[PDB]
């Protein structure tokens, strides 16, 4: 009499240090790229400023003060019955500037305290090494991951973490959503993935590919080093999975979708297979893109392939071939996509396609034959607190439950290997794309708004007990 | 000044023994499954009879008498400048019944003669071991490839061929279009792939999966013995690649297409990766399909993976989720497919989709990262001989040229590894599905009709000199 998922399935929740910790200067922590991004809103991009300026609002400085509240917050995770908790180690807490000879003890101690607290309640940490929060010093001084020197800085950081937590953290990922930067047209991904600040005349695409290359090399070096430190460590990649569907069976739409997926997921090919697909080299040739790519890089990549694929899933896309002057079937994320008329969308226009998660799980399995870990899934929405003092987020329950149903079908009917599932922003935190508190994801409401006002009190939403019962039934009761 | 295709590109043409040789009783040849299939036409199935019956017309018995005319025909291939020539070794010429302890010398000598003739002109043989022509005795005595005993019979046959031709044939494939039988609803594929004759009450699908399993094991064992005889032999699989497009971006259509591709191409996963995808095991478990599948089989499959993927391409398909009562997203090739509203079609209703060949080349490359060989592509059409004594088959030139253009883009722009290209039915022969002469594919016209009359004289069509120029220009001039 067993359920459809394995008994040890890793139910949990996921966050990122810069989005919830606050304490942005505590323990000698350095300024991160998140610390120079102002608040925005749907339709209004966050301002990336040259340092911390007066007259600007930086929501990540204080966030929800998890740095101080974590013991109480972790109690809440335990009440829901989390089996794991995904977060990031703030690079700037360990290497404030990035190029220090020795790591920061106060930073390392904080994660000792945090991971110890999780383990007290039987909650396994899942750690992302780089999650959109590299030291700003690496940006101004070195040019971020456009600089081969930054590879060694990351590997140093990774090695320190692997060694410190080798007996406390079983699950690791190197670069959060490493493929986001493929959208090089907008500033968000390049600045966050990679510490790239563009100037007039820059070939944004060529520079993106160079930084992505250095990150893939850094990831591979880190994987090898982590396994040397402890061969039992599970070390994965992390890609944002937004399946791109052809609009119709017109062969042109079909090829557009195939070629768009190729360009957005070559990162996974490198992480998994250890070499670049040939279509990337051909593309670079047509665009006259030159990438500093050495024989040592080739060896590192081949020897540092990942144990599993971590991924985020929120939505799917649709592409067609309506665009003129596209003889090479290039993909422009900002131009070739169209709306899917068969699905609904969030208030931030993120398409709701739970069946796409089943598609995604099958796609990764068929392509790569590795274990998968859904390390983000969530529904960002405006919450209202009712007269009973609780947010009745039936909309969030509906979204999450629909996705859980599809992932269960992938395991039970399709045979995919799925390690676990960690809803994003399980406690309300500062959003990434827009920097809002109002775009809420949590099972736990936090009393703080986009003007920085509120008590910061935590309270369960309707979805809190719902998810508690999901975990307790191992997914049988949704 | 190099061409877009590599210099060593294997331009050629492809046929199958039973479709052109005739001489069906010569040299002690046994009755094959082809020898018990009567002629049909479009919309009229060939009759599969119990032995050779009086009053029935069997077009494969004489075909175009290539058994006697091969020296003159090979000379025409040489005039077109073929780099290679693909055909099959008739299983029934080597093992007339299938279960003989020793091979037939007259059969082996014929292929020595044929391959020698090719090599006199620098034409490299490409050999398919099983191409819809297994010994009919294996059907009646053992139940064809539904019987584990037939594995050893095939491997014996393969070993004999590898040894005899180890220094004459560089390129081999095991089972022609092994995946056709994914369509188990009609009699054709199960009979021709596997020697399956169904009776009332049979679980057609379960029986197919069993025969497919024994063939995949046989293929793996054949690869192993071939490489043991001569490790330089290139031994590939052969799948029919009909890409299955979703009709629309409806997530249900998307999932139907993904699952249909899984069911139609798991054969390739086994040939390439050396293990069955888990979605097959889950499907069998759900459907209560039991397969005789041993640990020795598992080891053989893992050890006997192929060097390259040979495939045929003629058309693409479209699927949708219209069929009711299909909650598990099963694939029925005869019910779930729909017409592509964006394409034209041949007079036998075969959809014309040259871009789908580019999709196909990318799909195999992304999934398997092996060299590919397009070993069939062609346009079957009615030909008229004009007053100048020549068929002006501009329609055939148009189809082949359109496909060549797409394959060149796959190599030049997408970086696929493509070994060569061999148009199907390069000399007019007896068709497979309908057993017609009138459904012509050739660069070379053969004067024989569907009543079996005519001189059997060979004459070039307009496409003959066209293809001669394609090869001479290595595809620069189409
Ligand atoms: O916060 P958003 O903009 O709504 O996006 C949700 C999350 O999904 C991913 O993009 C990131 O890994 C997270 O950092 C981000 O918060
Ligand atoms: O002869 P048909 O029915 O038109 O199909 C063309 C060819 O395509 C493939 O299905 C077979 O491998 C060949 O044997 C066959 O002849």
């Amino acid at each position: 009499a067993m359920s459809k998922l394995p008994e040890n399935f890793l139910w949990g929740g996921a966050v990122a240090a810069h989005q919830l910790e606050g304490g942005w200067q505590e323990g000698g922590k350095g300024i991160s790229v998140a610390d120079v991004m102002t608040a925005g809103r749907h339709g209004v991009a966050r301002e990336i400023t040259a340092g911390v300026l007066e007259g600007k609002y930086y929501p990540n400085h204080e966030a929800i003060d998890f740095y101080h509240h974590y013991k109480e917050d972790v109690k809440l995770f335990a009440e829901m019955g989390f089996k794991c908790f995904r977060t990031s180690i703030a690079w700037t807490r360990i290497f404030p500037k990035g190029d220090e000879a020795e790591p920061n003890e106060a930073g390392l101690q904080f994660y000792d305290d945090l991971f110890d607290e999780c383990l007290k309640y039987g909650i396994e940490p899942v750690v992302t090494l780089s999650h959109f929060e590299l030291p700003y010093h690496l940006v101004t001084e070195y040019g971020g991951f456009t600089n081969r020197k930054v590879i060694d800085f990351f590997v140093h950081f990774a090695e320190v973490c692997f060694r410190r937590y080798k007996d406390k953290v079983k699950y690791w990922m190197t670069f959060n959503e490493i493929n986001n930067q493929a959208n090089y047209q907008e500033d968000f991904a390049p600045f966050t993935n990679s510490g790239i600040v563009y100037k007039e005349g820059d070939d944004r695409e060529a520079i993106m590919y160079q930084a992505a290359h250095y990150e893939l090399v850094a990831s591979a070096r880190a994987v090898k080093i982590g396994h040397a430190i402890n061969p039992n460590l599970n070390i994965g990649c992390m890609v944002a999975m937004c399946p791109i569907y052809p609009a119709t069976c017109n062969p042109k739409d079909i090829l557009m979708a195939q070629k768009a997926m190729q360009k957005r997921y070559y990162f996974a090919d490198v992480h998994v297979h250890g070499f670049y697909p040939e279509h990337i080299f051909k593309y670079w040739e047509r665009k006259a893109i030159k990438v500093d790519f050495t024989e040592r890089d080739k060896k590192d990549l081949f020897e540092g392939t990942v144990d599993y694929i971590g991924f985020s899933y929120y939505m799917s896309f649709v592409i067609d071939a309506h665009r003129e002057n596209n003889p090479y079937y290039d993909y422009l994320e900002t131009e070739d996509l169209v709306k899917n008329p068969y699905v609904k969308a969030s208030d931030w226009d993120w398409q709701i396609d739970p069946q796409g998660l089943r598609y995604a799980l099958n796609w990764f399995t068929d392509m790569y034959h590795l274990p998968l870990f859904i390390v983000e899934n969530g529904f960002g929405a405006i919450d209202q607190v009712e007269a009973d003092g609780m947010v009745h987020d039936d909309y969030r329950i509906d979204y999450l439950g629909a996705h859980i149903k599809e992932m269960i079908k992938a395991v039970d009917e399709d045979g995919v290997e799925l390690m676990g599932y960690t809803p994003w922003g399980c406690i309300d935190l500062v959003s990434a794309g827009t920097g809002e508190m109002r775009k809420r994801y949590g099972f736990i409401y936090v009393d703080k708004d986009d003007e920085g006002k509120g008590t910061l009190k935590r309270s369960p939403k309707l979805s809190f007990n719902w998810y508690k019962e999901v975990i307790a039934s191992n997914g049988d009761d949704i």
